[PDB]
């Protein structure tokens, strides 16, 4: 399981610079211990000898439903909970109902589907709607107050906001059990925030530790973890486990592929985006 | 000769990979080369007899792909117990480029109590991007490449054992490492198409192959 | 016969020079005198006043059986030695197994279509098969150890270094018997080395210049000179006396054709790859 990284502070690391990590999105002692000294080094206020003492101590310590039931088969029976899962598509694909959809699902009942956890929403774009959650919850005959009540939601202004919130989840995520994190337009800060050419290595060393913290909080409170990318990297591949491709077909229904997974097969699937959810295309 | 379990592949090798040198493929993401890996990891396992090499497998893995399903489903497809292979395989993430070479001192002395045959490092090349993402550190990236490139011909050489490393192409010390360079590109469906792109004994020549759920094997049109 | 260059060094051409000769590939009084003042011109180290002196002090002084019968006949019995044979043929089409089974066939007696002479096996392509060479002797009933003495084997890793090989065989040739060279993928190193546009003359003169070495070595041991050609240059037609087109047929079964020969016709015979063997067709 994790090591929180509380407990490198007792190898005589000080508390400051512990705290310097937990900002920069360390909070285990796996997490501190299995990186090279630039880590580290990179953040502010910290010298090569601080982070050599860092990784020494460190070293001595150590299926939710998408609804659609043609979504379901092309993935198995739904999201594997633990790992990472992208859906790449246009804008006006979906991808925020989809999410709006899951954040419903995810606390149904593991016989009816869903992961019986709470849900969590990082928006970075706005599209963030409590009514869609509603509809949602009435559509599976959950209650749409206890959705929202289950479902805490805050809005990223930037890429350290983004980063800062999951120091806030992994904390949060212990007292109650989760079973969802949703990232909407993740990748859109890292274009918004950074948009010149020489900072372009800084917001792929920025979303390379958000991924690594993805996998690391999936790891450790077993949620399934969703990001989403809007494809106007490569990067992601390693990282995410499986790559949905979303296309627009005319009117309101939609094309889902399989792009890349391990254990899932490369595979389409058919949808539409209804009122209540996520649903079956009904031609 | 560890067989591809590919037959048109295995004729393009020769008869498959030679142990004891470094044989390199690099190709696209999704080419396959994931796929390979994970098949060989199982063929190696198969008698000499029947294209094996009868030595345990190394799986040494960067990018999270690694399955032990693929692994099972391997053993299954040439009749070999999945939990027999799987206790034959011995598995851990590579984190970074110290990690990556600092598993090597520990599989050194590991590789000495029991027989292997195939040593695999899946996105070998992607840590030294990850890791070393500065222009000023490139040198840096090139040494550690260079000391891990050495250390893997000289456990190579050690051990008698096929070297495996796969490079993602979106450097030219490994050309002389390298004793086999293939080219791996995508054909449309789930069939690849392979490429000898440098080799100083195996020909320039192409192969096509398909990945199935059982193996890597040959194109069935 | 030859006249080896150690001659032309007693007619006051410093020996510096004629060691860059020699590294050029030109070992006999024959070799210097019969050539323009730009060949050795072009070799490093030398000017023209020293061509000039190399020439002038120069012009004081100047069947292997196939194993496949039908092949054979093809060949009107086999390889003449002394003169360069080329097979060009696609990749596969069994260019190195022949060789090997050359190899030891040269070593047969000439009453049984060889040449009692040993081999000379310069690789180029990793492809030399000692086992191979222990399978043709077994099916000719040779010493397979006794053939692996009498085959001298070396790769030659750059063109610089293939054409430096051909030193060391002229000088060893002298002390033993020998009645077959082989260099396989002869081009491969031409094409893997010089691979620019601009320096396509360079390796055309190097080759150039090796074929030159070839026929001398050919004329002056009266051994069968083979190089073989991967055809995935129009100056080896002069220089080859016999080529042969080689294509694959289905399974393990090859077809041979006869593209160029003054005296041999255009014709074709049909033969297999079998382990003992490069041996005829037996539908």
């Amino acid at each position: 399981g994790p090591q929180p990284i509380s407990r490198l502070e007792q190898c005589g690391i000080n508390a400051n610079d512990v705290k310097k990590l937990e900002e920069a999105g360390f909070h285990t002692v796996e997490a501190v211990a299995y990186a090279p000294k630039k880590e580290l080094i990179n953040i502010k206020g910290i010298s090569e000898a601080k982070a050599d003492k860092i990784l020494a101590e460190a070293a001595k310590l150590v299926q939710i439903t998408t609804g659609s039931k043609e979504l379901d088969k092309l993935l198995q029976g739904g999201i594997e909970t633990g790992s990472i899962t992208e859906m790449f598509g246009e804008f006006r694909t979906g991808k925020t109902q989809i999410c709006h959809t899951l954040a419903v699902t995810c606390q149904l009942p593991i016989d009816r589907g869903g992961g019986e956890g709470k849900a969590m929403y990082i928006d970075t774009e706005g599209t963030f709607r409590p009514e869609r959650l509603l509809a949602v919850a009435e559509r599976y005959g959950l209650s749409g107050s206890d959705v929202l009540d289950n479902v805490a939601y805050a809005r990223a202004f930037n890429t350290d906001h983004q980063t800062q919130l999951l120091y806030q989840a992994s904390a949060m995520m212990v007292e109650s059990r989760y079973a969802l994190l949703i990232v909407d337009s993740a990748t859109a800060l890292y274009r918004t925030d950074y948009s010149g050419r020489g900072e372009l290595s800084a917001r792929q060393m920025h979303l390379a530790r958000f991924l690594r913290m993805l996998l690391r909080l999936a790891d450790e409170f077993g949620v399934a973890v969703v990001i989403t990318n809007q494809v106007v990297g490569n990067i992601i591949a390693h990282a995410s486990t499986t790559r949905l491709y979303l296309r627009k077909g005319r009117g309101e229904t939609r094309i889902c592929k399989i792009y890349d997974s391990p254990c899932l097969p490369e595979a389409e699937a058919m949808f539409a985006i209804n009122a209540d959810g996520v649903g079956d295309a009904k031609d």
